[PDB]
């Protein structure tokens, strides 16, 4: 139908070889977008090409490297036209209580989870503004809003993503580009699957929904914000956390 | 498709004869819901039946009257089965600076815009909890979060809707019922159409989007939250305001 | 010293016979304010006069009765001059899960915890605006921001206090009147003392501070906002909850 | 008196040669703290020693240099004992619309306004935790919460400060260390004094207070949070913005 239809849009989803990033890339494709998903290695890139088939392709992308960013985008633009939707999902954790937290654990989190957004957003914004149409959607975290012990770095970067989102939203609203954040809670992934029973039960104790989120549930919120129907939403943080936190 | 498909769901949308409430009712019907929209009068009810056709019907409902509430719901339940989706959109304004604000202008706002949500939510929750499935979505306002001079009553009620929403979200999350608020900014409606040029330009000065939202844009955010895909969103306030405010 | 000095200010503190309200009244008096504290009965009023001594007095006040409000304020104004600082602390609970919550338990909460703030604020604002100086400080609750199961009425009223506060803050900021909310978490009081061990330990599990707050800690936050030094704080909600919730 | 008395506390205030940082250092001293204020150069350090006199001293501190941080703290600890209060006020701006924003303008803001907090907090936390007593207070900005066009970097760092604050607050609450942010709005400083009439009037148009803040008003909020009386406040953002934004 004409409802949340992304035919004619070109979407770039970073960190799309598995879990949330994969779900996003698949759902945007299913809604009609041409999707370029990225991974850190070529084998991941290939896995992305494999699941996307005729709806898009996989590329190798180092989100902390300007040269990689410039090369990946040139290839997209050459083949598909300018990016209409950017989903910043690439991200890592380097957990530790502050007194154990290395300089590199802090800086790597800042570079990968916050500075990347600045670089990638900057690389796509010009075309979006000239076309008077765009979506930038950042995959944040409940931890950005809630805070969490042992994750001061991750929390700082993810909260930073929101300050960036709000400022960019103001900057580009009049030109028809929205900028928003989706903030997952505890979503079932490989990382959460590796947790032991105690750890999972403990975390479930803080989720009124009494279960973990599915990656497809984050994907749905992303495709919603990516849609023409979400044009009047900007500078927003959409929380998908089973009631873990309520703002 | 299977995406945001509301076939099999029964939706009750209050205050549905025009604008936002109408847009909501029409979109939920288009996504497959059986929709009962309400109005204060039988002529409004009929206009509702007229636009819904085979997808639902209009009923006369006084949201400040328990007897009306009981009668409308009995009729729905008899014909359609229990309500799966409640959208509380009925609401009014009684604007005045505090020193001019009558006792009745305060109390009418509280009754219509806040106590109604208590009554209607209570009237539908039992079946939702037994079925282990439900959506309650309140149409709030940016004013509830931002505040606005000359609207301390409206702001209080709309902010009250959020405290109610969070508490109910916690109460019923484990039973698969979500409770959320959609908070419109400045949406083009009859009320906003009656504003003079100065007033509209002044208000647009505070919207980075530089336009009024469309009622359909509010409808889309409600339909999204009403969908199966939104099962992991609860206790949330979804702002649809063109950047007027950013939380 | 000249620091947070309230000499020359007249403060009205509702619900001041014990706990938080008493602590507030005693601290404002200690910082130099002439303090009128209220209670529902004459015996409470007397207990208030007894602890205030030469720094103020107790009066009987029914916050849900306009006639009582008019009479108490006339007395204050006659003796002391216009009220410079209003602290709305009077409030009650009527807890129940929604399906057990009586019409009267909802309406009594709305009247006592929200409509009271409308009435009392309205009754003091005119003199504050003419003098181009004033403080209105509402004692809210973490529950207004967080939500809580079994307290949807209380949450709604306390969240309503914030919408009212923001709107009034906008209405009167240019005239040198601030309007703010102090939002206590779990504070040691008679109510919390009556809780059993299980209930207290369960609630302490959600407080990172690992203790209940003291009424004096709420008093200090109110005295701070009441001070000249706080002239540039308005429309704000000051959370004093030991980390129970973080916004 | 015994009210907000900081006798026996050792306070480190970064960026204290002028404006807000100076006001903070002076007020903490006035409330009885031994204060070490810092500046980037020795001449600033000397100016700080000059205004502090017998209440403390100035030191040269490069907040983006671990070696400088280690040397300044050793000297404090040697002379005064462990730091009890840390105020992170050192900060810069590197404004530009995103498309004009250099890599270095982004990174310098991240390093100076966010990574510094991680380094300085880490350098002081151990002693605070062993003593079971501490205050870390970060001077943020309304722009962290509101966003602002042309300041996406500043907004991101200042929002990042909050995510860090909330996480650290959780980490150390049980050990009697609070962590909080004070978020100034438009405060009169050299930077705001250099603005032209149009720019100032434009910005005042967004402040309901209808004036700029004074540095002493930020200082008051800082000394309040630094006090024993604020022990039950942690993970909070205290907004001092004349109503410019209302959360
Ligand atoms: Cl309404
Ligand atoms: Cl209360």
């Amino acid at each position: 139908s004409q409802f949340m239809n992304l035919e004619g849009k070109v979407a770039l989803v970073t960190g799309a070889s598995r879990g949330i990033g994969k779900a996003i890339a698949e759902l945007l494709a299913e809604r009609g977008a041409k999707v370029i998903g990225t991974a850190t290695s070529e084998s991941g890139a290939q896995a992305i090409s494999d699941y996307l088939g005729d709806n898009g392709k996989g590329m190798a992308l180092n989100v902390t490297n300007p040269e990689s960013i410039e090369a990946v985008l040139k290839a997209i633009t050459d083949e598909f036209g300018g990016v209409d939707i950017l989903v910043n999902n690439a991200g890592i954790t380097r957990d530790n209580l502050l007194m154990r937290m290395k300089e590199e654990e802090w800086s790597d989190i800042m570079e990968t989870n916050l500075t990347s957004i600045f670089r990638l957003s900057k690389a796509v914004l010009r075309g979006m503004m000239k076309k008077r149409q765009g979506r930038i959607i950042n995959v944040g975290s409940v931890v950005g809003t809630m805070g969490n012990a042992g994750q001061a770095n991750y929390a700082a970067a993810k909260a930073g993503v929101i300050g960036f989102t709000k400022s960019m939203a103001r900057e580009v609203a009049s030109r028809g580009v929205t900028v928003n954040t989706v903030a997952p809670g505890f979503i079932e992934t490989d990382m959460t699957k590796a947790l032991n029973d105690e750890q999972r039960t403990a975390t479930l104790a803080q989720v009124p929904a009494g279960r973990l989120g599915d990656p497809r549930e984050i994907a749905s919120a992303v495709a919603f914000l990516a849609s023409p129907e979400a044009a009047y939403i900007t500078g927003e943080t959409l929380h998908v956390n089973g009631g873990m936190y309520m703002i």
